[PDB]
């Protein structure tokens, strides 16, 4: 496994994604923070997009790219410290993918499936009705939003592969 960063490009081309399986990682920020983004500038419900942010627990997350949408799945008040995906894609309007956040570093896990789509994938352990326990372990399929469609890096980042 071969570690690297702090990256502080503001851009990962999609092509650099494409030949192997690539985690996306992050120290654990002090705050709420938009990490990064897949999808045009502005909403387009046409395209298949997806936003990822750190939340820290107590606090409200407000999407970005989605800010226009009329859905309540762009808000997530965060009741622990966590990474959130808004994502849609296909006939899927817009959710929400939260996890727990349960160490110093977290993150996504990239997996080709093919040159123009992705598998996301993300995973931890979360507590409900006061002691309940989960290891939640998500992953969606995505497609390039569109052809010449990056991936926007919002902070600095660690970058893991084989
Ligand atoms: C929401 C989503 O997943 N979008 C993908 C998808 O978009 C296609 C698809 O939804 C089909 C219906 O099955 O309809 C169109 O073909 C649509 O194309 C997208 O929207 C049109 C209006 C154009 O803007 C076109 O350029 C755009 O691709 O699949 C495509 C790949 O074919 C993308 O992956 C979208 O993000």
């Amino acid at each position: 496994m071969e570690i690297t960063g702090p990256h502080t490009n503001t851009v990962i081309e999609w092509s650099n994604l494409i030949n192997t399986n690539t985690w996306l990682l992050y120290q654990k920020p002090l705050n709420s923070v938009r990490l990064l983004k897949h999808g045009p500038d502005t909403y387009n419900s046409n395209l298949a997009a997806f936003e990822l942010w750190y939340g820290k627990s107590g606090t409200t997350i407000t999407s970005v790219y989605y800010n226009t949408i009329n859905n309540q799945n762009k808000t997530h008040d965060a009741n622990s410290d966590c990474l959130i995906l808004f994502w849609n894609e296909g006939s899927t309007q817009l959710e929400k993918q939260v996890v727990t956040f349960n160490w110093n570093v977290g993150g996504i896990l990239i997996k080709p499936i093919n040159s123009s789509r992705m598998r996301i994938c993300m995973s931890g352990m979360e507590n409900f009705n006061n002691d309940s326990f989960n290891w939640e372990n998500w992953n969606h399929e995505f497609p390039r939003s569109n052809p010449g469609i990056n991936i926007n890096m919002y902070t600095e980042y660690f970058l893991a592969s084989s």
